[PDB]
This record gives structure tokens, C-alpha cells and sequence, in this order.
């Protein structure tokens, strides 16, 4: 399937134990996709002060369309030193590995895979 229904645990930035997916744009997009497939991917909502507490490159989920079955359609955009790889809509948040942190919410998305 080109799209997969996912329920992503929303994590508080200060709870996150592993603050990025790796060291290159290509690696972080790779690792993000692997963690999404394996159900080991969390979502941090972006506000003032959040991104400097996480490791670059960043992987964002961005709204790709204006929401089947409650699931917002999203795609992955990476960012490294202010350059984005991908073009998409509004940020739903930044993806991080999930290693058992307790979430504050869940975000239903339809991921373009």
C-alpha cells in the first residue's frame, strides 16, 4: 500500500531518551521510515524551544492533503542546518525513536510510504 494508517505516541520533549534518528538526511529519513513500519516511532509537537532540545538532522511529518477515517495524510521532510529535503504542508511535529516513554496523546496519521 502507498499509504499506511498509524497511531503515533505524542511525547513531551523532556521525556525523549533518543533525540534523533542519525547523522545524515538520508539516514534519518531511512530510520524514521523503519521505526514507523516497526511501531517504534514517536511524535513531538513543535513549539518555542523544542527543536534546540532535539538532534539534527530533524525528520518532520507535514500535512500532504486537506483526512480519511480521522487520519491526517502526512509525508516525511528532513531538515539539516536550515535546509529541508522535501516540500509539503504544515508541520504536525518532529519524529523521534520511541523506546517506551509514556505519551500524552496519540496522533492518527495516514503516512505516504
Amino acid at each position: 500500500k502507498t499509504h499506511v494508517q498509524l497511531s503515533l505516541p505524542v511525547l513531551q520533549v523532556r521525556d525523549v531518551l533518543v533525540r534523533g534518528f542519525g547523522d545524515s538526511v538520508e539516514e534519518v529519513l531511512s530510520e524514521a521510515r523503519q521505526h514507523l513500519k516497526d511501531g517504534t516511532c514517536g511524535l513531538v509537537e513543535v513549539e518555542k524551544g523544542v527543536l534546540p532540545q532535539l538532534e539534527q538532522p530533524y525528520v518532520f511529518i507535514k500535512r500532504s492533503d486537506a483526512a480519511p477515517h480521522g487520519h491526517v495524510m502526512v509525508e516525511l521532510v528532513a531538515e539539516l542546518e536550515g535546509i529541508q529535503y522535501g516540500r509539503s504542508g504544515e508541520t504536525l511535529g518532529v519524529l523521534v525513536p520511541h523506546v517506551g516513554e509514556i505519551p500524552v496523546a496519540y496522533r492518527k496519521v495516514l503516512l505516504r510510504k
